[PDB]
């Protein structure tokens, strides 16, 4: 009822900015996610016993590989919830509630590597999900751990309102999914160019909302150049196990994840800037307008991705 998160003073003010980086203090990460929720979402969402509980579960099943871990789930979290802060009055109740939960669950259990790398291992998920693979497994790890005893925190929700809640976290999940983007950013931008975007029409509310899902997702582009130069490493030490595991079944990877091929990153990240991080942002921000600083904090890294080319570091 009266009990409030609070955290210290630098914190407090640039948990609100875009570039918030969440520090190395993982004990303080549930914390600044409740926090998260009571100001974005109300201190009335979801009673506090079973949702600590339920961030602890998320946790237990997020891995300890380099990137795709507990600390980048937070991250995407945080990114929405600043989304969410700049855009008050444009969310629904529900979607407020199922877009933070969406964003901490996202990777839960992933393992580092590719929906590629699972269909040339022949992975067992790979036979149960054909398409999205990693992902309806993440969503799949969500309904488990919210039918754990006392983890379910929409218990206060109707039926049918638990349903779209449940089908919020499910389709901004699946949004993830880095093949998906490519198309839903093309509809979004046709549809924002011809003024056929209608918020009203749910087919179009999701599309906004998978958009986010991938804004929030590759958030360390928009960070201070540190921190997104040394998120970038752990990137890499994903790729680079990948490939090092495609070499072991007799397959050439990509040269994304040849570590032979570490000399070529720099113009291997200017790609990524073109082809999917910039056109992200600028997209979104056409949709919600106060999201501009993501894509101004993009532009300045790519500028940096730039400056390392031409040797000026
Ligand atoms: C020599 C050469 O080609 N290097 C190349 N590097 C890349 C890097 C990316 N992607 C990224 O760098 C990336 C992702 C990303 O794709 N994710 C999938 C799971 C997170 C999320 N954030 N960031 C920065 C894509 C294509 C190429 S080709
Ligand atoms: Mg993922
Ligand atoms: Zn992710």
């Amino acid at each position: 009822g009266l009990m409030q998160f609070t955290l210290p003073v630098r914190l407090c003010k640039e948990i609100e900015l875009f570039h918030f980086d969440i520090g190395p203090f993982e004990n303080m990460w549930p914390g600044i996610f409740v926090y998260m929720v009571h100001r974005s979402c109300g201190t009335s969402c979801f009673e506090l016993e079973k949702l600590c509980r339920f961030i602890m579960s998320v946790k237990k099943n997020y891995r300890r590989v380099p990137y795709h871990n507990w600390k980048h789930a937070v991250t995407v979290a945080h990114c929405m919830y600043a989304i969410l802060q700049n855009n008050h009055t444009l969310f629904t109740d529900l979607e407020r509630k199922g877009l933070l939960i969406a964003c901490l669950c996202h990777d839960l259990d992933h393992r580092g590597f590719s929906n590629s790398y699972l269909q040339k291992f022949d992975h067992p998920l790979a036979a149960l999900y054909s398409t999205s693979t990693m992902e309806q497994h993440h969503f799949s790890q969500t309904v488990s751990i919210l039918q754990l005893e006392g983890h379910n925190i929409f218990s206060t929700l109707s039926s049918s309102e638990y349903e779209q809640v449940l089908e919020i976290i499910r389709k901004a999940i699946i949004a993830t999914d880095l093949a998906l983007y490519f198309g839903n950013r093309k509809q979004l931008e046709e549809m924002y160019q011809t003024g056929s975007l209608n918020l009203n029409n749910q087919s179009h509310r999701d599309r906004v909302i998978g958009l986010m899902m991938t804004a929030c997702d590759l958030c360390s582009v928009t960070k201070l150049w540190p921190v997104t130069k040394l998120t970038a490493n752990d990137i890499y030490a994903e790729f680079w196990a990948e490939g090092d595991e495609m070499k072991k079944l007799g397959i050439q990877p990509i040269p994304m994840m040849d570590r032979d091929k570490k000399d070529e990153v720099p113009q291997g990240q200017l790609g990524f800037y073109n082809a999917v991080a910039i056109p992200c942002y600028t997209t979104l921000t056409q949709i919600l307008p106060p999201t501009e600083p993501l894509l101004k904090a993009c532009r300045d890294n790519l500028s940096q991705w730039e400056k390392v080319i031409r040797g000026e570091e």
